[PDB]
């Protein structure tokens, strides 16, 4: 029924349906204001799921850009979506450039006094089969807090 749900089905993504849906969502974000469009929220959640299995760089960059913007104004649903995309998507297909972004946004989340991102990162490490991942020294320190909860 909802365009996000059509777009998420088996070979259900079409460009004209997505372009229409996106534009309305982004239009309603500007008209009503950040964090005040529920249709925009459906797009954060479409992106979180879609990009796990049909990654596209430009769509990823808008997702990350718009969710980081929302997060600084105080609306964290997009960032929560972003962090799930990182944690579940990098488990499907590891991409070292996306992994570096994941580290950058997690260290930012933690420096803001939040734990949602840091826990998704720890959870990625517990579930992932990727080997010889390079973890930033700063982030390695913050994760060191969860070893005590062992
Ligand atoms: C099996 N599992 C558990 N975790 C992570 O480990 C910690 C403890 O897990 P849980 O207690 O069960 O969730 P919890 O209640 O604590 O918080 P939560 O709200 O659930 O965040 C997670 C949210 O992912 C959404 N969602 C769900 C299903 C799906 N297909 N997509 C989703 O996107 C959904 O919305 C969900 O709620 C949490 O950090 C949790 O994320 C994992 N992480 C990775 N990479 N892979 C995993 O196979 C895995």
């Amino acid at each position: 029924q909802h365009p996000s749900h059509e777009l998420l089905k088996e070979n259900g993504f079409t460009q004209h349906v997505y372009h229409k849906y996106r534009r309305r969502c982004l239009n309603e974000r500007k008209r009503l204001g950040i964090g005040q469009s529920q249709e925009m929220n459906t797009l954060f959640r479409f992106w979180s799921f879609f990009l796990r299995d049909h990654f596209n760089r430009k769509m990823y960059e808008e997702f990350r850009q718009l969710s980081v913007e929302d997060g600084k104004e105080g609306y964290r649903y997009g960032l929560e979506c972003l962090f799930r995309f990182y944690s579940y998507g990098l488990e499907r297909k590891f991409r070292p450039d996306i992994f570096k972004d994941f580290q950058e946004e997690t260290v930012k989340d933690y420096e803001a006094g939040q734990l949602y991102g840091l826990e998704k990162f720890w959870a990625f490490l517990k579930y992932s089969k990727t080997k010889n991942m390079e973890i930033e020294p700063k982030l390695q320190e913050h994760l060191s807090k969860f070893r005590r909860l062992e």
